[PDB]
């Protein structure tokens, strides 16, 4: 089997991407944030505290003839940005772009933190990291990909995120028309439950390539590119007027600036992030200070190749017995 779904930026800055997902019988379509940095499929629901729902589409398990309460199961997750959600669990039929999984754990939110409430466009998350990170207790549950994997033509999914434009998530096949040149594959460590890999280095603009190992995770659920402070300082030093602002919470730059590209290494291959991918616009409405898309990972504990990096590539998440990651230019 295969599946193919379009993923769409939630706003003009590409803060996140949403993908329609069919849950239950008859189908209830919710727009979920596909997140390769977490492993829970959770949704706004009829069980979510009323005051914490503001415009989201909800899943109502009582209206689904295939929903079954997963007796005694609860979940609770806190993300790297401090956001959180928790609730109980149903199993139900879940379809993505024509690919169907029966008995998928659908985690129903009873509580969500304010940032989720405030994002009217995101109806929940669909985790695509390794199932060892799934928070359901007392019986850990599998991700959608994990459940689908054996049925897929090939045990892979791909992320093809657009810049200020829609893109595609494919399951079970590699669309050879969706990228240029070749796909370069690189080793993955699953020890922390992430799609963790090691970049071979970087360049800033037309500068020389610096060979240096950068361990990080491929994370579709994080907006920005978080890298070591040395690397990030080298990037912003090429932008006149750029500075790290403690009050704003990262590097900012004059909105009048032209940003240089940023290149990262995948083995001997190179992925070039165009300068305008690194512009996240005025820090507040009307400001001439703009927020940078490359930020320090120093206060995180891990480097994160988020959407800023991934959207510059066609990315293969290979879930073979020994998982690997593939990157191609596009
Ligand atoms: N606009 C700036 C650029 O990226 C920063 C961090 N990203 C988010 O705050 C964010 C992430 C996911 C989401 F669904 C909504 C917002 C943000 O301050
Ligand atoms: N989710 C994110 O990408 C994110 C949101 C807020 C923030 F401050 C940092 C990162």
């Amino acid at each position: 089997s295969t599946g193919s779904a379009t993923t769409t930026p939630i706003d003009s800055l590409d803060d996140a991407y949403i993908t329609p997902v069919q849950i239950g019988t008859p189908a209830q379509t919710l727009n979920l944030d596909f997140d390769t940095g977490s492993s829970d499929l959770w949704v706004f629901s009829s069980e979510t505290t009323a005051s914490e729902v503001d415009g989201q589409t909800i899943y109502t398990p009582s209206k689904s003839t295939t929903a079954k309460l997963l007796s005694g199961a609860t979940w609770s997750i806190s993300y790297g940005d401090g956001s959180s959600s928790s609730g109980d669990v149903y199993t139900d039929t879940v379809s993505v772009g024509g690919l169907t999984v029966t008995g998928q754990a659908v985690e129903s939110a009873k509580k969500v933190s304010s940032s989720f409430t405030e994002d009217s466009t995101i109806d929940g998350l669909l985790g695509l990291a390794f199932s060892t990170l799934n928070t359901v207790s007392p019986t850990q549950q599998k991700t959608f990909f994990d459940n689908a994997k054996a049925s897929l033509d090939s045990p892979v999914f791909t992320a093809d995120l657009g810049y200020h434009a829609p893109g595609t998530y494919n399951f079970g096949f590699i669309d050879t028309t969706a990228y240029t040149g070749s796909i370069t594959y690189t080793a993955v460590s699953t020890k922390q439950g992430f799609w963790e890999w090691t970049s071979t280095g970087y360049a800033v603009g037309s500068g020389t390539f610096k060979s240096t190992s950068i361990d990080g995770i491929a994370d579709t659920g994080t907006t920005l590119l978080y890298l070591p402070a040395t690397v990030v300082s080298a990037y912003w030093a090429q932008v006149s007027g750029a500075k790290s602002s403690s009050s704003v919470g990262g590097y900012v730059f004059p909105c009048s600036a032209t940003l240089p590209s940023f290149t990262f290494g995948v083995g001997s291959a190179r992925i070039v992030i165009p300068g305008d991918y690194i512009d996240f616009g005025p820090i507040s409405t009307g400001s001439s200070s703009c927020f940078g898309g490359i930020q320090s990972s120093a206060g995180i504990g891990i480097n994160i190749f988020g959407d800023v990096a991934l959207k510059a590539a066609f990315v293969v998440f290979n879930g073979a017995t020994t998982p690997t990651l593939g990157f191609a230019s596009k």
